[PDB]
């Protein structure tokens, strides 16, 4: 499913991401924009052999099981394919474990390089929330 900017903002809000760990809603929407272009079906393989999945490009090396990442840890206790659904629930739950983990949203390279320290509020501008 390719989400709309405001549609995604609303679902993430409903799922408790706003201000989660102190990150405002626009941070989450900005990251989704640059990680996957708002496409829940996005996949990208990495050089280490792991793969990133979904709107927030959660990595198979730590977070989910894809059956082809040797040494994967599966910290979110879920099949990576679950992160590709039109229902963002699994994505959101797993992302909450990631961001609590220590380096905050820096976990997401595109957030760090493209969102951090920018006016992220522009991302939820005009939405009915």
């Amino acid at each position: 499913k390719v989400f709309g900017r405001c549609e995604l903002a609303a679902a993430m809000k409903r799922h408790g991401l706003d201000n989660y760990r102190g990150y405002s809603l626009g941070n989450w929407v900005c990251a989704a924009k640059f990680e996957s272009n708002f496409n829940s079906q996005a996949t990208n393989r990495n050089t280490d052999g792991s793969t990133d999945y979904g709107i927030l490009q959660i990595n198979s090396r730590w977070w989910c099981n894809d059956g082809r990442t040797p040494g994967s840890r599966n910290l979110c206790n879920i099949p990576c394919s679950a992160l590709l659904s039109s229902d963002i629930t699994a994505t959101v739950n797993c992302a909450k474990k990631i961001v609590s983990d220590g380096n905050g949203m820096n976990a997401w390279v595109a957030w760090r390089n493209r969102c951090k320290g920018t006016d992220v509020q522009a991302w939820i501008r005009g939405c009915r929330l």
